[PDB]
């Protein structure tokens, strides 16, 4: 699809048996989701943006479905104010910026 | 042009006659640049990021060129980790997300 930027680019995602709303974010290196349970081992990480840093749990090889496209990658879980789909998963669905 | 997301979508911008590097960020409602001098009056604005909120200076009707595309709009100045081109200016240059 072609997603305009007149509004925030929010999409429905499917992850760990849950349906969540998330923002397609080209400015984010990583995918960051609000607190939720995920399977497997995890490692702590600090991620920073505007306002400073937050502590998150890093889960690897997580299956996530975005607009019918199945993608696998690292998902960060923590106290983010908005669910973000970062470049690590956008590349997997073939997402590009065009102008 | 078409920009893939395997690397950060950093582009050259021109503002106040000077070249700077900025990130095309579909996850940002607004354009936020590192400390610099801009003409005229400014208004206060609070913007929220992954780590919390920051105070910035809002300047309106500012000429800014992005990849050679001329835009005139709102530019925020403050303590950002990187210069960010947000949706307010991405819409002016006809930028969309595609997959
Ligand atoms: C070590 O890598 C980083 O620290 N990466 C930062 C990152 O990906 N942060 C995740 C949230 C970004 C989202 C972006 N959209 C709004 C919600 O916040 C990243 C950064 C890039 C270039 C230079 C320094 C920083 C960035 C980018 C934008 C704003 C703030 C920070
Ligand atoms: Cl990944
Ligand atoms: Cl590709
Ligand atoms: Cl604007």
């Amino acid at each position: 699809p072609q997603i305009t930027l007149w509004q925030r680019p929010l999409v429905t995602i499917k992850i760990g048996g849950q349906l969540k709303e998330a923002l397609l974010d080209t400015g984010a290196d990583d995918t960051v989701l609000e607190e939720m349970n995920l399977p497997g081992r995890w490692k702590p990480k600090m991620i920073g943006g505007i306002g400073g840093f937050i502590k998150v749990r890093q889960y690897d090889q997580i299956l996530i479905e975005i607009c019918g496209h199945k993608a696998i990658g690292t998902v960060l879980v923590g106290p983010t104010p908005v669910n973000i789909i970062g470049r690590n998963l956008l590349t997997q669905i073939g997402c590009t910026l065009n102008f």
